[PDB]
Order: C-alpha cells, then sequence, then structure tokens
C-alpha cells in the first residue's frame, strides 16, 4: 500500500499520515511518501496506491506534485496491470475548479489500467467531516476484501462465508465404533453439527477437519529432547510457548525424508548420517519410524526454534462425506478409519483421524469447511443406473448418494460392490444397506470379504465375476464410481473393469482403454480415490 501525500500546506499530508496509522494498524503494506519524493517512473509496479491531493492554482497541483502529473498526462505515462488505488481530494468550493487536482489523478490513473478500489471524494475547508469517514472504508477495501500484498486469506466454497482458511466451528454430535470387536480396524461413524451456519454440501463432496496434535505426543516428544515445553517460537511472527505451537500449528504424526535428512544432519546421529542423500533408504526410514520414534533413536539436544523449524505446517484432512443434507439437513456425517499402529509397544496414531476418534468430547469442538468435487456426482436424470465401487472407508459417498436417491425417490437402478476382511465385523453400515435392499432403492449388491476363508477375495473379483450384467448396465447409460484406497483396489479396479469391457464388448486391450476413457470425458467413471 503506497500512500502519496501531495500537500502545500499540510493539510492533505495529515489526512495522508491519519491514513497512514490506520493501514500501520491493519494491514503491513504501509508506506507514506511525498509527491515531490515518489519515484513515479516505476508506477505501474506499484499494487495499492492511495493519492491523497490538495489544490492550487486554479487547479494546479501542489507543487511537489507537479512533475507527476505532468509524466501521468504525458503521451509516455505507463499503462497499469496489477495496481489498485484510490484518490482523497482537497480544496475550497469557492473556486472555479474544485479539486481539479484529485480530479486530474482518479480520473488518470483509472485510463491508465489501475484497479479503482473506492469512488473518488472530494471535500471542502471543513474537510475532516468528508475525510474522516473515506479514511473508514479504504481500510476496509483495503483490507482482505481487496488484498495486494500483506495479508489475505483467500478460499473458495460455494456462496459461504466458510473455507479452509475460516472454517466453520462446529460440534461433534456422534462418535461411534461400527466395526465389530474382533476387527483389526477401528471405524468410527461420525455426525457433526452445522448448528445455523448454513453451510451446504453435495454427495460428492468431502469433508475438511482441522485437528490438534495429541498432547500427549507433544509432552513424550518435549521430553526425549530435554525441553520442558513453555520455551517461546515464533509461529506466523508471533511467539507461543512450544506445547501450543506443536499442538495446534505442526505436523507431528507424518515423518518424511526431508525431515529425517535434515534431523540426521542437525544430530550427526551416527544411526542417521548413513542414509544421508539416499532417497530411498530416507523414505523408507520416514515411513517406518514416525518423527517422535525417530528422535527416541537419535537422541540429541535441540532448542525449541530448531525443532520447530525441522517441522511442516499443519493442515485439515479431508473426508468423503457419508450423508445428503436432503436426509441430515443441518449435519454432516463422515466415516474415519482411524490410524492405530505401534512402535516398539508404544501406540501411535493419524493425528487427524484419532483427534475425531479419541480426543474430541461429545459437543466439542470441531473446525470444519466443504471440499466442493464437481467431479464426483449422480446422474443428474434420476433413472440412470449407477454403479458404486467403495470398499473400506470408501464406502462413504455411496451412503451420501444412496441417502440422496432415496430421498429423491430417484428410480434408477442403484448396484454397490463393496468389501473388507470380515463379513461379522467390517461390514460398515450393514443394517442400513439391508434397508435400503429391502425398499427398492439398492437394486444390487456384491460384497468381497478377503480374509474370511483361504483365498483373497476383493471387489475387483466380484467385479469379473459380474462382468455380463456390468457390461448390460454401461450399455444402459450406467455411471461407474469408486471411491477409497488409490495405491492397491483403485488400479486392481480399473483393470478388472478393463478386463470386463474388453471380454463383454469384444475388443482388445487399447480399445478398452480407450472406451473406459470415453467413459471419463463423458463424466460416467468417476473417481475419488487417496
Ligand atoms: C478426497 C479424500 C477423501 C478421503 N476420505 C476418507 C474417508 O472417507 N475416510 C478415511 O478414513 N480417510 C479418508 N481420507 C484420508 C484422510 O484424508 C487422511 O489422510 C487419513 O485419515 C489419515 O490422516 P491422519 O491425520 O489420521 O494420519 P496422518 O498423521 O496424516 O498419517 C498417518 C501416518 O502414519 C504412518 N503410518 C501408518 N502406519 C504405520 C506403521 N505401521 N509404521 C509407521 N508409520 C505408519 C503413515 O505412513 C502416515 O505417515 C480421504 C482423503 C482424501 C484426499
Ligand atoms: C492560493 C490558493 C489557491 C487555491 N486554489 C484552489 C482551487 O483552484 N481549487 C480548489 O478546489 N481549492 C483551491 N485552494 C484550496 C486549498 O487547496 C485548500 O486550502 C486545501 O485545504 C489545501 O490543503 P494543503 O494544506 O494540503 O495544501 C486554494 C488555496 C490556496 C491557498
Amino acid at each position: 500500500i503506497t500512500i502519496i501525500s501531495a500537500s502545500q500546506t499540510g493539510n492533505a499530508r495529515r489526512v495522508a499520515e491519519a491514513l497512514r496509522d490506520d493501514l500501520l494498524a491493519a494491514k503491513l503494506n504501509v508506506k507514506l511518501v511525498n509527491a515531490g519524493d515518489y519515484k513515479f517512473k516505476q508506477i505501474a509496479s506499484e499494487k495499492l496506491l492511495i493519492v491523497v491531493t490538495s489544490t492550487q492554482g486554479e487547479g494546479e497541483p501542489p507543487e511537489e506534485a507537479v512533475a507527476l502529473h505532468k509524466f501521468l498526462f504525458s503521451k509516455k505515462a505507463p499503462k497499469l496491470e496489477n495496481t489498485a488505488f484510490a484518490v482523497f481530494s482537497l480544496g475550497d468550493s469557492s473556486y472555479e475548479f474544485f479539486c481539479q487536482s484529485g480530479k486530474d489523478f482518479d480520473s488518470k490513473l483509472a485510463e491508465l489500467g489501475g484497479e479503482r478500489l473506492l469512488d473518488r471524494v472530494d471535500a471542502d475547508v471543513e474537510y475532516q467531516a468528508a475525510a474522516s469517514e473515506w479514511r473508514a472504508r479504504v481500510v476496509d477495501a483495503l483490507k482482505s476484501r481487496a488484498p495486494v500484498v500483506a495479508t489475505g486469506a483467500v478460499n473458495e466454497i460455494h456462496t459461504s462465508p466458510y473455507s479452509k482458511d475460516a472454517p466453520l466451528v462446529a460440534s461433534l454430535s456422534v462418535n461411534q465404533k461400527i466395526t465389530g470387536r474382533n476387527s483389526e480396524k477401528d471405524v468410527r461413524h461420525i455426525e457433526i453439527d452445522l448448528g445455523d451456519s448454513g453451510l451446504r454440501y453435495q454427495p460428492g463432496d468431502a469433508l475438511g477437519v482441522w485437528y490438534q496434535n495429541d498432547p500427549a505426543l507433544v509432552k513424550e516428544l518435549v521430553e526425549l529432547l530435554w525441553l520442558k515445553g513453555d520455551e517461546p517460537v515464533t509461529v506466523e511472527g508471533k511467539t507461543l510457548p512450544l506445547n501450543e505451537a506443536l499442538q495446534w500449528h505442526f505436523e507431528l504424526t507424518v515423518n518424511t525424508a526431508n525431515i529425517v535428512e535434515n534431523y540426521a544432519t542437525l544430530t550427526r546421529s551416527e544411526t542417521l548420517l548413513p542414509l544421508v542423500g539416499d532417497k530411498a533408504k530416507l523414505q523408507h526410514y520416514a515411513a517406518t519410524t514416525p518423527i517422535v520414534d525417530m528422535v527416541r533413536f537419535s537422541p540429541a539436544q535441540l532448542d525449541a526454534e530448531a525443532l520447530i523449524n525441522l517441522l511442516r505446517p499443519l493442515t485439515p484432512r479431508l473426508y468423503s462425506i457419508a450423508s445428503s443434507q436432503a436426509e441430515v439437513e443441518n449435519e454432516v456425517h463422515v466415516t474415519v478409519g482411524v490410524v492405530r499402529y505401534d512402535v516398539e509397544g508404544r501406540a501411535r496414531a493419524g493425528g487427524a483421524s484419532s483427534f475425531l476418534a479419541d480426543r474430541v468430547e461429545e459437543e466439542g469442538e470441531v473446525r470444519v469447511f466443504i471440499e466442493h468435487n464437481d467431479n464426483f456426482r449422480l446422474p443428474a436424470n434420476p433413472e440412470t443406473p449407477v454403479i458404486m465401487i467403495g470398499p473400506g472407508t470408501g464406502i462413504a459417498p455411496f451412503r451420501a448418494f444412496m441417502q440422496q436417491r432415496a430421498a429423491d425417490e430417484a428410480p434408477g437402478k442403484n448396484w454397490l460392490f463393496f468389501g473388507n476382511p470380515h463379513f461379522t465385523e467390517d461390514f460398515l453400515y450393514q443394517v442400513e444397506w439391508q434397508r435400503y435392499v429391502k425398499e427398492g432403492v439398492l437394486t444390487r449388491i456384491d460384497l468381497a470379504w478377503s480374509r474370511d476363508q483361504k483365498e483373497k477375495v476383493y471387489v475387483q473379483d466380484k467385479l469379473r465375476e459380474q462382468g455380463a450384467e456390468l457390461w448390460r448396465w454401461i450399455n444402459d447409460g450406467a455411471h461407474i464410481y469408486v471411491c477409497g484406497d488409490a495405491n492397491r483396489m483403485a488400479k486392481d479396479v480399473e483393470q478388472a473393469l478393463l478386463e470386463v469391457i474388453a471380454e463383454f464388448g469384444g475388443m482388445d486391450t487399447e480399445a478398452a482403454d480407450e472406451f473406459l476413457s470415453e467413459l471419463r470425458v463423458e463424466r460416467r467413471y468417476q473417481r475419488d480415490v487417496y
């Protein structure tokens, strides 16, 4: 933000100073320069340019602004592309040309391509009236609602005031374990109350969930480094106790090759030095050793700033939305697989998933936003058939699909392929599926239980078993959806779809692949895999 003051007896400067003190209290973009010193030749690169000028000699500018005026009214003045500006004008009404100077600058700057931030404002002798409120909306219009440099806070969600950087403060209503006692996995059905926010979402969207690290994990980490936890550290320019920085502001539950390498170097660890510069060794160590355990295994003294400088900022996690608002109204449901594992007998857990499962009380606060996915959507035609492939937690959006199609009483046929280790332990939402089958909403359902018999069975095996009927549905205009594990499931499922298409469509592998690519183009093959 560049405030140019053009003044003869200092009134315009008093205003422009009154504006340097406002912006100074708001944004970090404020610099006050006199017109007589302003290097106008480089003006095009002004991101935010506010002019405060009085008027002299029948509309003549103040003396100090005369060169700047001639250079803007000159045949050689620069066109402006990324310049936002405003103009406040001072003068005396009794004169023929009231506020010529301020008028000139306002007209000419926009005529060079400058983005008019506010409408120009004039004022007579008694100017602390018009000036006191102009200075007001400028600070607002020059806040995040029209930024350039300092503080932006820009996000994207339908027409909402809520976004990833300004999330909704919601509350946790339901937190329920939906895998059986003998499951190898902890899966939670989560209902979050949206209150009166008006936050909206469609099936296929995901929920962005901010979280905090486990205070126990922060404490274990802080101790192993021989810190106590109240050491001050700088986080985004402000000063926090270490514990608060670690709990709220940095990733602790994900290790990376870079972190291993940096930590090896900082500590000269004999265990870790040998991995330095070997990307595959570093990645493998990160993947098997959480940060807190890397520290255990390679003790070293680090001060608080050295630790926090090691870490990446904390980021929210996404969770496919498992409800339809037509059915649940001012709520959002998710299906959370809690990452739980052990390192030499010490319990470890993913940050967000264990935050929701273990560290938020009923009615407890949860900060959320919507991640819109326009490329994962039910057909617009309520009669088009729908094929859904979502084993594990990939089941979530298909709960939302069926809540929606049932709410709309869509007559389209629906087909679910689901899979997990055990029928008696891992049939997520079994009793709802039975109800959908009973009610005629869920037309077909095929299940793959990978650990209920000797040989492994997965959804791709049921896709192959169902080849003939799948191809029939595909020729009836069916949309195919795949949600869940990217690394293995989505690939094996795509391979099985290609085999079905090749076989029952009578084409070779390259033709099947082009056919599936045509379904993508047609938005009839959509995936949300992660
Ligand atoms: C579009 C989208 C939709 C999603 N939908 C869902 C959904 O419906 N349900 C769902 O549950 N998730 C879903 N996810 C995944 C979700 O966003 C998270 O990534 C997941 O919950 C893990 O995050 P976390 O914070 O719990 O764990 P993190 O702390 O981020 O990650 C866990 C870490 O632990 C490590 N780790 C795991 N096991 C071991 C081990 N044995 N030894 C050493 N290290 C280990 C991993 O390497 C990883 O570094 C979705 C993701 C996307 C992008
Ligand atoms: C000699 C003189 C000529 C002026 N001519 C004009 C004029 O032509 N048009 C106008 O609107 N104001 C005119 N003014 C009014 C001044 O611009 C007004 O007093 C203003 O507040 C000056 O503020 P400053 O202290 O920043 O110079 C004139 C003032 C003086 C002293």
